[PDB]
């Protein structure tokens, strides 16, 4: 096919090998800032010492720098707390006496070139958690679970409250917790009072009561609360902070039941609710715009309920597209697809040239499973879970199988250029596998049980691939580390030599490998989603289709660090297909057409007894949250009134 010349001399002088010595037991990687190139290490013995590291370079060279924390013994369990973005803020938490008041930190804004220690009034229960909007802002639960913060970066410390089960940042430094009266955390459970601050412990809104748990995502505040006298509980949804609640529209569980957010973002939630009894498995629904009206999306969804485990997974690198897990009825393990956001879930189509495994009953016609979490945690041979990043369009690198299940066989690595819909087997075989340059460069590390000396790189995304012997004393491989945001063109290979045992890390740099920039010529035009070119509507997803500019296979250049993923958006006609069902309508049949429901059952009746003016009442029809399209069809109707529906049945007092 093709590939790149003289290549070995352009990654001669960029391997870079550091030997880590001294090492040992927990080995924390944590990078700190991007476009900064700063990493830390840091290690701990037992018998006992923490060893830490940085690197300016992205993990060429290191410096030990245990002088700074005095070669004092640093506790895992809360690991390097890392302030966002580049605030450059590091956080490690000391191991102190037994009689001790308070914990210890050892605290750096300056990327860890100098650290400050500082005694605590207490002792943390957890890591410390920096405010999204200033860094500066920490707080942390005690060990007698009291809810601390500190206005400057952990130097002062006050306990805004006494009792506090969980903690969390919302936007604009408020804080929300769940507080308990009585007794414990654990003794309380759904007894829970859910508070709010804005001024950081200077006053407090109690915004909910009967609190089970609660959860942020999207613009969503999710609670769980108990019903009344009853041991089931229910999700209510606050888009204005807890200021307002609104039931939302699904089942109530009970407690052997959970609810989880797969996946949240300004127009939605899927949420995955715990079917009763021990199944391992679940229903997903899709919610509207308001959290509060959920469709029904995908049955059967593995999410284990012990060490939950699902493999539910957005593929970043194409919008709409999620894979996930179902147990089917033969008790097999199936993944699915949806391109729409969870509309229509599908079978992933096989590579062209793919042979159906045993699991297959027609040797010709099967389809492709995914080994993600599940498959890890069941101990299959199975190195990475599947890799996609944003700013490497369409692509997506995944251990699979063929056949009608996912398989307990050795799997190879399988590559999808355009999002999912179509695939092609990657490499032979098991491989660690990262992306560098928003797809410029795609690496892969074999798995073996014996140690390696080569690396494996393509600058045609997967298409075809070379060899690079990065060392001559082969390792035993531990793993990769490069640059968050798939950016750069460096990449860290982890491992240690056959022993007397050490660690040693070999990062190498592609910046010679392509040493062209991408030009404009090196991209071409391509339509996401498309299915048929000849179709007016071909390639709408949520009312609308995206053109996109992709770096050519064939082209070899640096797409660069500030590359732009440049895009243009056709705004679609709006069909009913662009609408979800509004609360007690339903499509019957073929038709999309949303009809009313003849009675509410269920949640539903649940609801429309215990709902609110706004949703019982209602169009019949909501635009998909996220939806973009325009003119075409909007549903021409009145809005009507359910609740009079719903207590129609009911005996009413005078
Ligand atoms: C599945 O994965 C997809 C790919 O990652 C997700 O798409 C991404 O979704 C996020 C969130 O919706 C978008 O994030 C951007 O955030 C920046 C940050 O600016 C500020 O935005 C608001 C202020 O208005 C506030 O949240 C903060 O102050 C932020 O600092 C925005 O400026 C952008 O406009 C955008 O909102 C990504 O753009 C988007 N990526 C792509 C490639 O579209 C998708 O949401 C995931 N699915 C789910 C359900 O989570
Ligand atoms: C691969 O790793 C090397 C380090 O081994 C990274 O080197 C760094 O390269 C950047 C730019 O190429 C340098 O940035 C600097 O930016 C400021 C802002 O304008 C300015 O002073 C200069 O223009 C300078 O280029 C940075 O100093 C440099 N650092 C080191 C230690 O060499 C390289 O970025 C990595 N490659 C990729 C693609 O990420
Ligand atoms: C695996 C797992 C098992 C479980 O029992 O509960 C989970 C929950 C709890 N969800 C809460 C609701 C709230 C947080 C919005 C609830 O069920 O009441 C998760 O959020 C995530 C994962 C699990």
């Amino acid at each position: 096919c093709g590939r790149v010349r003289d290549f070995v001399a352009k990654l001669a002088n960029n391997t870079h090998q550091h030997v880590f010595d001294d090492l040992r037991g927990s080995v924390s990687l944590s990078w700190v800032g991007d476009s900064t190139g700063v990493i830390l290490v840091l290690t701990t013995f037992h018998v006992g010492q923490s060893k830490l590291y940085r690197s300016e370079d992205y993990g060429k060279n290191f410096k030990d720098i245990t002088d700074l924390i005095n070669n004092t013994f640093i506790r895992t369990e809360f690991g390097m707390a890392i302030g966002p973005e580049n605030s450059g803020k590091v956080v490690l938490t000391a191991e102190v006496s037994g009689g001790s008041r308070g914990g210890r930190i050892f605290r750096s804004s300056d990327f860890a070139k100098n650290f400050v220690q500082t005694d605590l009034p207490f002792h943390p229960l957890t890591q410390m958690m920096y405010s999204p909007q200033n860094s500066d802002y920490l707080l942390a639960l005690s060990t007698e679970n009291g809810l601390w913060v500190s206005k400057n970066f952990g130097g002062k410390w006050e306990e805004i409250h006494k009792a506090v089960c969980l903690a969390k940042w919302g936007s604009d430094n408020t804080i929300f917790f769940t507080t308990y009266a009585n007794g414990s955390c654990k003794a309380d459970l759904g007894a829970l009072e859910l508070w709010r601050t804005s001024d950081l412990g200077k006053s407090f809104k109690t915004i909910g009561v009967k609190i089970y748990s609660f959860g942020l995502g999207g613009r969503f505040l999710f609670a769980s609360v108990m019903a009344d006298k009853d041991t089931t509980r229910r999700i209510h949804v606050s888009t204005d902070q807890g200021d307002t609640w609104s039931m939302a529209q699904l089942p109530s569980v009970g407690q052997e039941q959970f609810y989880s957010i797969l996946a949240a973002n300004d127009d939605m939630v899927f949420m995955h609710v715990d079917e009763p009894g021990d199944t391992g498995f679940g229903t997903i629904f899709t919610s509207d715009d308001r959290g509060i009206v959920y469709s029904k999306s995908l049955d059967r969804h593995l999410y284990t309920t012990t060490g939950g485990e699902t493999d539910f997974t957005n593929v970043t690198s194409l919008r709409g597209v999620y894979i996930t897990s179902v147990l089917s009825e033969d008790n097999s393990i199936q993944t699915m697809i949806t391109f729409d956001q969870g509309g229509r879930w599908t079978h992933l189509r096989k590579p062209e040239n793919s042979e159906c495994d045993a699991t297959a009953k027609n040797k010709n016609e099967c389809s492709l499973h995914i080994h993600a979490s599940y498959s890890i945690s069941q101990k299959l041979n199975v190195p990475m879970a599947p890799l996609s990043e944003p700013n490497a369009v369409g692509i997506v690198i995944a251990h699979g199988s063929v056949g009608d299940a996912i398989s307990v066989m050795v799997p190879d690595v399988y590559i999808s250029d355009d999002g999912g819909y179509s695939w092609t087997k990657m490499l032979e075989g098991p491989h660690y596998y990262t992306i560098l340059d928003s797809g410029g460069i795609i690496v892969a590390i074999e798995h073996s049980s014996r140690p390696i000396n080569v690396i494996k790189f393509s600058t045609d995304e997967g298409q075809c691939w070379q060899t690079y012997t990065f060392t001559r004393d082969p390792i035993y491989f531990t793993g990769l580390a490069s640059e968050p945001g798939a950016r750069s063109m460096n990449i860290s290979i982890w491992g240690f030599t056959e022993s007397t045992s050490q660690w040693v890390s070999y990062t190498i740099d592609f910046k010679d490998i392509l040493e062209r920039n991408c030009e404009e010529k090196d991209y071409t035009i391509w339509l996401a989603h498309s299915t048929d070119p000849e179709d007016y509507e071909d390639g709408c997803i949520l009312g609308y289709k995206e053109q996109f500019l992709r770096l050519r296979k064939s082209s070899m250049c640096q797409n660069g660090r500030d590359y732009v993923v440049t895009k243009q958006p056709s705004i679609c006609l709006c069909s009913l297909e662009d609408f979800l069902c509004d609360f007690g309508y339903y499509r019957p049949e073929n038709d999309s057409k949303c009809v009313e429901q003849p009675e509410l059952k269920g949640h539903d009746l649940e609801f429309c007894l215990y709902g609110r003016e706004e949703h019982l009442t209602t169009n019949g029809y909501r635009k998909i949250p996220g939806d973009k399209c325009q003119g075409g069809v909007n549903p021409v109707r009145e809005v009507k009134d359910l609740k009079k529906k719903c207590t129609s049945n009911f005996l009413s007092p005078e």
